[PDB]
């Protein structure tokens, strides 16, 4: 067992806020940003060995990174950027940092409760994402 296992499983979105705002900042154009507002995913969490795997599943698209703590990897987006991302934990949360064209975003995910809860920021604009088990 690792403290990861606490992330492990299939997770739906139940709620959403502040997202057109977050992707708005970080550049999203209005068509996608419409597309992917409306989106209800599933996350899909799973450990083997070091490697940890998360897939993003909705209509429209279906995305998954697979990665080890602390080491870089290349990431095409769900809106088509392609970033130089690090995820590490800290403290129990897993945080996901994303560059690309000198710019910066970091995603946190965190479980409070029974839910696991997903936190956006870019520059100064949070959008809260909350999941619960599947
Ligand atoms: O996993 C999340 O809740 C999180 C995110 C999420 O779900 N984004 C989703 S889902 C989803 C899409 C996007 C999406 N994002 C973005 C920019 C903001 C990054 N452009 O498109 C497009 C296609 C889809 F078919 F509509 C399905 C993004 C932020 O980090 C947590
Ligand atoms: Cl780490």
């Amino acid at each position: 067992s690792h403290m990861c296992d606490a992330f492990v499983g299939t997770w739906k979105l139940v709620s959403s806020e502040n997202f057109d705002d977050y992707m708005k900042e970080v550049g999203v154009g209005f068509a996608t940003r419409k597309v992917a507002g409306m989106a209800k995913p599933n996350m899909i969490i799973s450990v083997n060995g070091d490697v940890i795997t998360i897939k993003s599943e909705s209509t429209f698209k279906n995305t998954e990174i697979s990665f080890i703590l602390g080491q870089e990897f290349d990431e095409v987006t769900a809106d088509d950027r392609k970033v130089k991302s690090t995820i590490t934990l800290d403290g129990g949360v897993l945080v996901h940092v994303q560059k690309w064209d000198g710019k910066s975003t970091t995603i946190k995910r965190k479980r409070e409760d029974d839910k696991l809860v997903v936190e956006c920021v870019m520059k100064g604009v949070t959008s809260t994402r909350v999941y619960e088990r599947a």
